[PDB]
């Protein structure tokens, strides 16, 4: 009578499951591969946060920054640092705006340190994060390895419950993207 209308191969695809250690208070898990440097990541970020808020316990959104372009390595470190400080909800829109709207590339370690300090972060925490943290470097790399495992080569992209992927290109619009994500969080 009625037929499924979330179409595998068009709206989403299945991926090979990665070997994960996911905390169950992070389930259903939505992983967004993104960068501050991506205009499409920027466009959808605030609606995505709103959608995530409206999902409440129905979803746990985790972001994974990617390195595709000059300066994106530092943008990734900025994400990990802000997250560590529990400041990524505050800093995500600030960083997006600086890079995308003010065309401030924040292209040096120094410029990033200063930017973080201007927004209330301790100078040494930010300096040491950018200049001497193998821990943060390893997270940047591990995010990129994950992205490759999922056969993702464009952002924004989403992997839901370590099994289904979608992106704005597949969805075709922000509204369809969130309909797709609402569907996927419930699968398998």
């Amino acid at each position: 009578g009625s037929h499924m209308q979330f179409i595998e191969g068009k709206d989403y695809q299945t991926v090979a499951s990665a070997q994960l250690s996911t905390n169950k208070d992070k389930t259903p898990l939505i992983t967004e591969f993104f960068s501050y440097g991506c205009p499409w990541c920027y466009k959808i970020d605030a609606p995505l946060n709103d959608w995530a808020t409206r999902m409440g316990k129905g979803a746990h959104l985790e972001r994974v920054p990617v390195v595709f372009k000059p300066n994106w390595d530092l943008y990734a470190k900025a994400y990990y640092t802000a997250k560590t400080l529990a400041m990524s909800d505050k800093m995500n829109p600030i960083l997006f705006k600086a890079i995308q709207e003010d065309k401030n590339p924040l292209a040096t370690k120094q410029s990033m340190v200063d930017f973080f300090v201007a927004h209330g972060v301790d100078r040494e925490i930010a300096k040491s994060a950018f200049e001497n943290s193998p821990t943060i470097d390893m997270r940047v790399n591990s995010g990129m390895s994950l992205m490759a495992h999922y056969q993702i080569n464009a952002v924004p992209a989403f992997v839901v419950n370590n099994k289904y992927k979608t992106d704005l290109q597949m969805a075709g619009s922000e509204e369809r993207l969130f309909e797709i994500l609402n569907y996927l969080v419930r699968k398998s």
